[PDB]
DNA sequence: GACCACGGCGCC
DNA sequence: GGGCGCCGTGGTC
């Protein structure tokens, strides 16, 4: 028989699949060790890389995001197209990998560019082949998820601006604090330990200072030091308060003072994160290396940092954050005519519930405050328990009991739009999102309860979180050509908010667009309302 | 140096 | 409660 794949020289013919091998993933810092295209039955392969990119009209294959980043990193406009992992996290969002999709769909993830181009080319019409007549999962590649790859791969060659100085002297000042702590919580326990050994003061706590251990951990059942034990446990003694502090400080230098300002980019002095397409269950985009969705917020030290995040000068940073997103995502989904008739008379539930949790009005009702309500009310909604209700809220378990009865009581189709997406989901093997993303959910027939039931609460979800991922995504492909039009950039996405940044000339006219183009997506059963701010920093933009 | 699992915890 | 990614530790290679 004939050879299957024949070498031909660089450069290929226009709609060519291509493969390429980076020194390591983050396409902003990677150098491009080979390229290569494939069509037909031939591969091309570049004899070198980085010239070999001009060449290209479009970036189609596996990870074709990842090249079109460092393209532009290069100053070429070279889009990314088709991408075979996008059709395959359509089909099933656990095929999060090349590595997995290659494997479930057509052979080997390899170390070479030829391969990797080949590779993509049969994934792609195999893929393809396996989406015939799932015409949802195709409106969702071609109208969200191909056109919104694009829409990434220029966000994240744009970056953010970051104030490296400042957050530099907070970490001096910082180190300051943390050593107070860490020294009275040795003063406290009698002798020095590694306190950032959970094992270790494991010992202390427990074996030491006698006091009673509340929980143990999910993998290895040892007694849990968790920020819910230990705020169980901050009256017994002084050093559970220093332990807390000590934690709360160190977690915020670790994990953010520290690392983001060594992160700075040598070209764009700016930081450039990853949003990965292919990552969640839900449909949700996640962002790493660095993550910049979980920036600190509620504290004070983490309000310092989240003032890091800065505009351009002569530029703002606009927010724009769906308000109650998931309850109105809900209200359409379960058509409840009570919940439905909360966003038609412009109620705020997490500012009700901050009303009855702290007692006071609604009007005395601080942003932190009703912030500490979202978790409460989408933990009551995605099943928290009335054991943890009581102890988040220090109420008596009755009286969470009764919360819990009246929050559902109060919505009653939930309950039945619950049942009908677990017998859904047992039936077919999946759930789905308003526009027909799916979950498989195979543990909603776990025979172990507590297997089975952790699988109803990840199913009843993922319809709610997953539509309103598909809105977001929806609302950034329409809303990133006006932007680009308008002189505007866009720079973040963090699940249902963006930030964008904005000429200061222009910025009171993008930002009241981004919000009607937001608003206006995909109109539902509830009006979509979006908050807007405008700032030089994003703690002053929200 | 690197890997991972885990506990833990930041955000949505 | 659900969805993530990154930290340091500990064990390991
Ligand atoms: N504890 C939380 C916080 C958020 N989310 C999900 C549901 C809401 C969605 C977006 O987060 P927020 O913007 O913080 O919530 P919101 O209800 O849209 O609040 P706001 O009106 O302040 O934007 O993410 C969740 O499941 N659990
Ligand atoms: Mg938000
Ligand atoms: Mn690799
Ligand atoms: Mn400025
Ligand atoms: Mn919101
Ligand atoms: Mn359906
Ligand atoms: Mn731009
Ligand atoms: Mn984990």
């Amino acid at each position: 028989s004939p050879k299957a794949l024949e070498e031909a020289p660089w450069p290929p013919p226009e709609g060519a699949f291509v493969g390429f091998v980076l020194s390591r993933k983050e396409p902003m810092w990677a150098d491009l060790l080979a390229l290569a295209a494939a069509r037909g039955g031939r591969v091309h392969r570049a004899p070198e890389p980085y010239k070999a990119l001009r060449d290209l009209k479009e970036a189609r294959g596996l990870l074709a995001k990842d090249l079109s980043v460092l393209a532009l990193r290069e100053g070429l406009g070279l889009p990314p197209g088709d991408d075979p992992m996008l059709l395959a996290y359509l089909l099933d969002p656990s095929n999060t990998t090349p590595e997995g999709v290659a494997r479930r769909y057509g052979g080997e993830w390899t170390e070479e560019a030829g391969e990797r181009a080949a590779l993509s080319e049969r994934l792609f019409a195999n893929l393809w082949g396996r989406l015939e007549g799932e015409e949802r999962l195709l409106w969702l590649y071609r109208e969200v998820e191909r056109p919104l790859s694009a829409v990434l791969a220029h966000m994240e060659a744009t970056g953010v601006r970051l104030d490296v100085a400042y957050l530099r002297a907070l970490s001096l000042e910082v180190a300051e604090e943390i050593a107070r702590l860490e020294a009275e919580v040795f003063r406290l326990a009698g002798h020095p330990f590694n306190l950032n050994s959970r094992d270790q003061l494991e010992r202390v706590l427990f074996d030491e200072l006698g006091l009673p251990a509340i929980g143990k951990t999910e993998k290895t059942g040892k007694r849990s030091t968790s920020a819910a034990v230990l705020e169980a446990l901050r009256e017994a003694h002084p050093i559970v308060e220093k332990i807390l502090q000590y934690r709360e400080l160190t977690k915020l230098k670790s994990t953010y003072i520290d690392p983001l300002p060594d992160l700075i980019h040598p070209r764009t002095g700016r930081l450039h994160t990853r949003f990965n397409q292919t990552a969640t269950a839900t449909g949700r985009l996640s962002s790493s290396d660095p993550n910049l969705q979980n920036i600190p917020v509620r504290t004070p030290l983490g309000q310092r940092i989240r003032r890091a995040f800065i505009a351009e000068e002569g530029w703002l940073l606009v927010a724009l954050d769906y308000s109650q997103i998931e309850l109105r995502v809900l209200a359409h989904l379960s058509g409840d005519e009570n919940l439905i008739r909360v966003f038609q008379e412009g109620r705020d539930i997490h500012t009700e519930t901050a009303s009855w949790m702290f007692g006071v009005p609604r009007e005395a009702v601080d942003p932190l405050m009703r912030r500490a309500a979202k978790t409460i009310n989408f933990g009551v909604l995605y099943g928290m328990s009335a054991h943890r209700l009581s102890q988040e809220l220090a109420i008596p378990y009755e009286e969470a009991q009764a919360f819990i009865e009246r929050y559902f009581q109060s919505f009653p189709k939930v309950r039945a739009w619950l049942e009908k997406t677990l017998e859904e989901g047992r039936r077919r093997g999946y759930v789905e999102t308003l526009f027909g993303r799916r979950r498989y959910v195979p543990d909603l027939e776990a025979r172990v309860k507590s297997v089975r039931e952790a699988a109803e609460r990840m199913a009843f979800n993922m319809p709610v979180q997953g539509t309103a991922a598909d809105l977001m995504k929806l609302a950034m492909v329409k809303l990133f050509p006006r932007l680009e039009e308008m002189g505007a950039r866009m720079l973040l996405q963090v699940h249902d908010e963006l930030v964008l940044e904005a000429p200061k000339e222009r910025a009171e006219a993008v930002a009241r667009l981004a919000k009607e183009v937001m608003e206006g997506v995909y109109p539902l059963a509830v009006p979509l309302e979006v908050e807007v701010g405008i700032g030089e920093d994003w703690l002053s933009a929200k």
